[PDB]
């Protein structure tokens, strides 16, 4: 009932890419769905770099609906260990057989040791709030809702890379992806999907907090994060260890349980959820944001270290009501 599902493929490069149709006749791209940004980015045939040609570049000159901006524009965005640069235009998009017209987006013209030489990047569907927009005034999701008034203003993520059942849902939730009830956390500022965080314990060790702190739900980041000061204390109590696929469950049996405190809601992260196997070793799926950015004082919750265990729901606040993030135990299989 007004809730369509977008299957998310888990690529070898740790990406969770969906499907997005651009232009008319439509051209298929496989972007990531990122609550950590808001711009809509598409890799285009204007980018002649090696990391671009390896993917199915969108050709704007073969689309009847492409509308380049009247004025030449250039947008440069940082994307991890790399950067994205390009122009601005409008296009018709189709997501899950739902159309969005007159949508502003960035045309990747350059991707210049580079993160793009390791992934098959084809674009970004930003799901953050409009204040983070630098390409356009109306966000893709808001524009999708306005042109499809039958949809409830919410989306959710089910992350299950084991059986390739990961799914991005628009318009609501489905009991087939979570167990129990959904706990709603109010968003403190409509910019990131950011909520209050009362504390963090690794076992009995207090990691957070000494200042009033916040968590950010960031589907575009695989690891969880902590500020640099707290990351040092985390790694002092959570070690890496030699691991194989045949003993990782034994190695991690008595690792510490991580507790995130959201008021009265206690969110547990188990060792097999925040630890990952990498090069014959169990390593924690945690990192600090060493690059100066707007997120370096928050606690990011990512796809691998959080969303594998918890079904996440994102509700856009209507009128004065604030937006909220919902969390529930994901259902296996
Ligand atoms: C898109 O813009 C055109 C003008 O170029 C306008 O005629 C049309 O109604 C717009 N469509 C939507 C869905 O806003």
């Amino acid at each position: 009932e007004n809730v369509f599902l977008i299957p998310l493929k888990h690529l070898r490069d740790s990406q969770f890419v969906g499907t997005l149709l651009v232009g008319v006749p439509p051209q298929e791209i496989h972007p990531i769905f990122d609550t950590g940004s808001t711009n809509l980015w598409v890799v285009t045939t204007d980018c002649e770099e090696e990391s671009c040609k390896k993917v199915k570049r969108y050709n704007p000159y073969k689309s009847k609906t492409f509308r380049r901006s009247f004025i030449g524009k250039n947008l440069h965005i940082v994307f991890g260990s790399g950067s994205i640069s390009g122009s601005i235009g409008k296009e018709t998009f189709v997501l899950g057989d739902h159309t969005v017209r007159n949508q502003t987006f960035g045309l990747v013209e350059s991707e210049s040791d580079n993160i793009f030489d390791y992934i098959d990047f084809e674009g970004i569907v930003g799901l953050g709030f409009p204040e983070m927009l630098s390409a356009g005034k109306v966000s893709f999701f808001d524009n999708l809702l306005s042109q499809n008034k039958n949809l409830s203003p919410q989306f959710s993520f089910y992350i299950s890379p084991e059986d390739n059942t990961s799914t991005f849902l628009v318009g609501g939730v489905s009991k087939s992806f979570y167990e129990g009830s959904i706990y709603m956390l109010p968003v403190v500022k409509e910019y990131y999907w950011e909520v209050e965080l009362d504390g963090i314990y690794v076992g009995e060790k207090k990691i957070c907090c000494e200042e009033k702190s916040y968590a950010i739900f960031d589907t575009g980041t695989s690891y969880n994060t902590m500020p640099s000061a707290q990351m040092k204390g985390f790694f002092d109590v959570v070690p890496s260890a030699p691991c194989t696929e045949e003993n990782y469950q034994e190695v991690l049996k008595n690792y510490p349980v991580i507790k995130y405190l959201f008021g009265d809601l206690v969110i547990e992260l188990l060792p097999e959820e925040y630890m990952i196997l990498n090069e014959e070793s169990c390593i924690p799926a945690y990192m600090q944001i060493d690059v100066p950015s707007e997120k370096n004082h928050a606690y990011l919750l990512g796809s691998i270290a959080f969303m594998r265990h918890y079904y996440t729901v994102f509700v856009r606040g209507a009128g004065g009501q604030p937006s909220m993030v919902g969390v529930a135990k994901a259902r296996a299989a």
